[PDB]
């Protein structure tokens, strides 16, 4: 029976078949999630790059790595942003079923530095379970905050 797990540790350490990449449209190295995605994962970068609100699969050996590009609310309205963020775990949900995946391994997408400055845990983990709640994978959400990884616990305990 799927569930949704939450650890508080490096994505790049995960133990899930696949991993999603908090990716930028360039499709280049970044920093974050990305810094240590690309340090372990590098030959997942070639041609990478995916537009805002889209999800791109490519394969290391056979690991597979999912580039999710999630809005920056810097740049976007509250109502365009909500809805590229929406998409981008549309997009990811899509992947995860095509590779036939038993597990994943997903960041609370456009909650850093494309959050806009503000806290957007409740609204990236409800369009994370809206997009997943279709799939039949195992999902372990990976945070790096304390305050984060009780408050993702919490919304887990609450659906079941
Ligand atoms: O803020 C984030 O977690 C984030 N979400 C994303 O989808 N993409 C990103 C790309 C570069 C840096 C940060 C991010």
């Amino acid at each position: 029976a799927p569930s949704y797990r939450v650890k508080r540790m490096d994505i790049a350490k995960n133990d899930e078949e696949c991993v999603v990449n908090a990716a930028n449209p360039r499709g280049l190295p970044g920093d974050g999630v990305c810094k240590a995605v690309y340090k372990k994962w590098p030959e997942s970068f070639k041609n990478s790059a995916t537009p805002v609100g889209t999800a791109k699969t490519v394969m290391c050996g056979t690991y597979p790595v999912i580039h999710a590009v999630g809005p920056n609310f810097s740049n976007y309205s509250e109502s365009e942003g909500d809805r590229e963020l929406a998409a981008a775990y549309r997009e990811v949900a899509k992947e995860v079923t095509r590779l036939g995946v038993n597990s994943v391994a997903i960041p609370l997408l456009s909650t850093g530095v494309y959050s806009g400055g503000k806290d957007r845990l409740t609204q990236s983990l409800n369009h994370l379970f809206t997009a997943m709640d279709s799939t039949d994978a195992d999902v372990v959400i990976y945070c790096r905050d304390k305050e984060w990884e009780k408050k993702i616990s919490e919304a887990i305990q609450m659906r079941t």
